[PDB]
């Protein structure tokens, strides 16, 4: 008699369409299997409420091996994602917050201008309707560019075919996560990939240690409030668990987010024209989107969010259940992994009308708001620190794309997922152009 056997469950897709499936075959608590442990995925509103609006509840350390350490390499260590100790990650969390305050977003809308610029400008020379663009390609050196910047002071110029290795290292990185949770050569190529990110926090820490000794110029970034939570560590390791874990997830969600939303744009023409129209119409010629520009792109910030109902790049979380508890009716052991899937209930016809529409609306004013059934950056303390850092740098980038560009999805490209670490399109969102 398994501890698990009693709960409801079975006897260019992913492991969430199976999920989903069986959320809505055997209800709102149901046994999986997911990164090699047994689970429970929760999908009522009050349960989401129950355990993410708590700091009763804190993340389940063994679904974050994976990004802790990779085939024997540290990767995101104990940084601020896959620290589970409350009082270890509050300590953090505080610090690095100030580099995430409304001034210091602010700041950043300069960066986020120059680097949607320069896409554009890229974009435009191949506005030939004939020529293949991988957008998502584009967009991920478009994202990889305004992180290093914004976040770490650094060019790394991946919009002009510079830093190929980095690229290839990331790449192969975020197949090591997706091979660990489900030989030679690919054990190699991730380990290298690992250290090698890594060894560019070092090389990168060591800049901007040598910059503050000599005195030259150093802006107030998320790199200075990384480096003031390490203020008298041990060792620099604390430090490049979060170098990494910021230098990644703050580039490849983002970019996630932006492929999904130009693939399904694509098949969206009056959503499209809609948009074109209010761009036009908030921001005419002027080339640079100010702070207060980026309030007034009400359909935009509507169309994003439709997006991430559909297409979370972050499916979910996890908390640890402690002690036996009763969820909807069913008795879950103590010491469960509780699986939360923005995901699931996103496709789910119990928490939204026709859930495979693609409906802006459903975001509008006086629209009554999703209670619980809506978490891409999740909820409670554990919630994205990145949440208005991307909300900004996505409604920039696509702002300025439908300023300028018109963009047909080449035939034969798909709309399915990948997991790799995150959702993404399976395809290269190839597109053709031509200027407005
Ligand atoms: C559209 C883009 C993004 C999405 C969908 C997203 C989604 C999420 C989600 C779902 C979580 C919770 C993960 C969990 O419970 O394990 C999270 C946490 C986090 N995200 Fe993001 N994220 C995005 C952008 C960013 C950016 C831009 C940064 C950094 C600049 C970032 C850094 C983080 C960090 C460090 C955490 C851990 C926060 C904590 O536990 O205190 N994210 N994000
Ligand atoms: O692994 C994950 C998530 C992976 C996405 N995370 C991010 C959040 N915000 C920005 N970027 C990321 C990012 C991107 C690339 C990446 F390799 C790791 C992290 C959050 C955690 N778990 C949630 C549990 F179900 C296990």
């Amino acid at each position: 008699h398994s501890r698990y056997e009693h709960i409801p469950g079975p006897p260019g897709r992913v492991l969430q369409d199976v999920f989903l499936d069986w959320a809505k075959k055997y209800g709102p608590v149901v046994r999986v299997n997911v990164f090699h442990k047994t689970s429970v995925i929760v999908t009522s509103p009050e349960s989401v409420k129950k355990f993410l609006m708590s700091t009763k509840y804190n993340k389940d350390s063994k679904m974050y091996r994976a990004l802790q350490t990779v085939f024997g390499e540290r990767l995101f260590g104990q940084g601020l994602v896959s620290e589970c100790n409350y009082e270890r990650w509050h300590k953090q969390r505080r610090v690095i917050d100030l580099a995430f305050s409304r001034s210091s977003l602010v700041s950043l809308m300069e960066t986020f201008n120059e680097k949607a610029e320069q896409l554009v400008e890229i974009l435009e020379a191949k506005a030939d309707g004939q020529t293949p663009v991988s957008m998502q390609d584009m967009l991920t050196y478009t994202a990889m560019d305004i992180l290093a910047k914004a976040a770490f002071g650094m060019e790394t110029s991946m919009l002009l075919g510079a830093q190929k290795p980095l690229s290839q290292a990331v790449k192969l990185m975020l197949e090591g996560i997706t091979a660990s949770r489900n030989k030679r050569k690919q054990l190699r190529e991730v380990r290298e990939s690992i250290r090698f990110l890594r060894q560019v926090g070092r090389d990168w820490v060591q800049r901007r240690r040598e910059a503050l000794k000599r005195g030259e110029e150093v802006p107030a970034d998320i790199l200075t409030q990384i480096l003031k939570a390490e203020e008298g560590a041990q060792d620099d390791e604390g430090l490049l668990d979060n170098f990494v874990t910021f230098f990644i997830a703050g580039h490849e969600t983002s970019a996630n987010h932006l492929a999904f939303t130009v693939m399904e744009l694509s098949r969206q023409p009056e959503i499209v024209a809609r948009l074109q129209a209010e761009v036009d119409e908030v921001i005419g010629s002027k080339r640079y989107l100010d702070f207060e520009d980026l309030g007034r792109l009400q359909y935009l910030s509507q169309v994003l969010k439709e997006s991430l109902r559909l297409y979370p790049p972050a499916w979910g979380t996890f908390r640890l259940l402690e002690e036996e508890t009763l969820i909807d009716g069913v008795r879950v052991p103590g010491n469960t992994p509780l699986l939360f899937s923005t995901y699931v209930m996103g496709r789910m016809d119990t928490y939204f009308e026709d859930p495979l529409t693609f409906n802006p609306d459903r975001f509008g004013p006086g629209a009554p708001k999703p209670r619980f059934t809506y978490f891409p950056f999740s909820l409670g303390h554990r919630s994205c620190i990145g949440q208005q850092f991307a909300q900004m740098e996505v409604k920039v980038v696509m702002a300025k794309l439908l300023q300028r560009l018109e963009f047909r999805l080449v035939p034969g490209q798909r709309f399915g997922l990948q997991e790799q670490a995150t959702l993404k399109p399976l395809d290269p969102v190839l597109c053709t152009l031509r200027p407005r």
